[PDB]
């Protein structure tokens, strides 16, 4: 059986994405695959419970540990010198395979591009697997152009990017490492950026009805471009342990509960927590809320059994898509990163989108003003939103017109999603398609 082999950055987000093509690429495909992992220290309990929980057909190795003494910054700069210190024992490793295996494909993230020239040397195709959306990636192939053309930082730019095929998108929701164009984030960026073009192809985690423009620009705008296949939603099943989530939606109205999550990676302030807590409660409407600290004894006084009757608190961690495929719920207060925003695309649940971090706050103009699948609160001067203004955007999306319409586009989303996933859909076929070129 041939063999794929990945190569993750470091951290989960950047993992599980990776873990789940590698569980789509055995499942569909004749294929083994061998995860090579860059660490920055030991194994976690959370890395080894992941990829021991994989088939047999998906082995994975630790590389040697780069010493965290020897990286004197952003998450970017990180994960990109993680990289560099591992080249040596990915070259190593990856010629020791290619010897005792038929090596017909090498897939890394958008900060593994040091490894494509490599690749190429050893007679091994790199893909880059994107897992973003296709706007940010058509935002990412135009930023070497935007970096000549625009010398202000770009928050001071009065005038939006219109990339073709796209919405408008003001520079203060520009990805997070291009809001300092003198930290080494930005420059990391651009010379990864400048590699994409080294890649045979680029996987999307997207689909052609989600995103048609952005989509239509990438593989018609540049032949410098290399081939782009949306082979998206990819997501995971959600049939693992956990919680009396599911339990407590049964005894809910149809399309009645609002789901509230940030991730792991999203954190809040107590006083921002506690102005949530009571725009929730005075919304009126039922509410699951995955509560993480800022075990619910920092909440507003009273606030625990006053909702008592519509909302559940669920401390750390819910079984996201068990909640987002049960018919009580009705809504999504997400942070827009792009894997709970496929989940909920997939169920047809309409979304209030709050950005944090990374390129969440281009996903929230997408969801917002393109799809028109999201409402969105309004932050007061501080960058704090306040109770009466949840309550309002939570009312808007349970009950009023725009939360209607929210829904109806969403589910029509949900029927593309099923639809380009199914024997005969674009993506099953787009992937089928270059999966059968490495078979031989
Ligand atoms: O209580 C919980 C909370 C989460 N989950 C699951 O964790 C996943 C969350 O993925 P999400 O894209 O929202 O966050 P993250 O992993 O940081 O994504 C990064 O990477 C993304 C791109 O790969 C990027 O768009 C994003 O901004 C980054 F953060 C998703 O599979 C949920 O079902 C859960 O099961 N229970
Ligand atoms: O620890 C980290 C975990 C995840 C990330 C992701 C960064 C990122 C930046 C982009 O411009 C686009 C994108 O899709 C992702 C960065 C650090």
């Amino acid at each position: 059986a041939p063999l794929i082999v990945i190569v993750p950055s470091p951290g989960m987000g950047h993992l599980i994405p990776l873990v789940e093509f590698a569980k789509v690429l055995v499942s569909r495909f004749h294929f083994s695959v061998s995860l090579l992992l860059p660490t920055t220290a030991q194994p976690t309990k959370a890395q080894t419970t992941l990829l021991n929980s994989l088939p047999s057909s998906v082995s994975h190795n630790f590389l040697p540990t780069v010493d965290p003494a020897h990286l004197p910054v952003a998450h970017e700069v990180t994960i990109s010198l993680t990289h560099a210190h591992s080249l040596s024992s990915i070259r190593a490793a990856l010629g020791s395979l290619a010897q005792q295996a038929q090596v017909v494909a090498l897939i890394t993230d958008l900060f593994g591009t040091g490894l494509y020239t490599v690749a190429r040397d050893l007679g091994i195709p790199p893909y880059l697997y994107f897992t973003s959306t296709a706007m940010c990636l058509l935002f990412l192939f135009h930023l070497p152009k935007l970096d000549e053309t625009v010398s202000c930082e770009y928050r001071d730019m009065p005038e939006p990017l219109v990339l073709p095929g796209c919405v408008p998108l003001h520079g203060k929701d520009f990805v997070d490492p291009a809001q300092d164009r003198q930290d080494q984030a930005y420059h990391v960026l651009l010379d990864h950026v400048k590699r994409y073009v080294l890649a045979e192809g680029i996987f999307v985690n997207t689909f052609v009805d989600l995103e048609p423009g952005a989509i239509k620009t990438l593989q018609t705008e540049d032949p410098n471009v290399p081939p782009v296949y949306p082979v998206g939603p990819i997501i995971q099943s959600g049939l693992d342990d956990d919680s009396d989530c599911l339990k407590w939606l049964d005894r809910q109205p149809s399309g009645s509960v609002l789901f509230v999550s940030f991730g792991s990676g999203g954190t809040l302030s107590n006083e921002q927590l506690n102005e949530l807590a009571i725009g929730l409660e005075i919304s009126g409407h039922r509410f699951l809320w995955v509560v993480r600290s800022p075990p619910f004894g920092f909440l507003p006084t009273g606030f625990v059994d006053r909702i008592k009757d519509r909302g559940l608190l669920v401390p750390s961690w819910a079984p996201q898509i068990k909640v987002l495929s049960h018919g009580s719920t009705g809504g999504f207060l997400t942070h827009c990163g792009w894997n709970s925003t496929l989940e909920s695309i997939v169920n047809g649940v309409p979304l209030i989108v709050w950005p944090l971090y990374a390129e969440q706050r281009m996903n929230a103009v997408m969801l917002n003003q393109g799809l028109k699948v999201a409402l969105r609160p309004n932050a007061s001067q501080r960058g704090l939103v306040e109770a009466d203004e949840i309550a309002r955007v939570v009312k808007e999306l349970m009950d009023g017109d725009e939360g209607k319409k929210a829904r109806y586009k969403m589910r029509e989303l949900s029927d593309s999603a099923k639809r380009v996933t199914s024997e005969n859909g674009e993506s099953t076929k787009l992937l089928s398609e270059v999966a059968s070129k490495w078979s031989q």
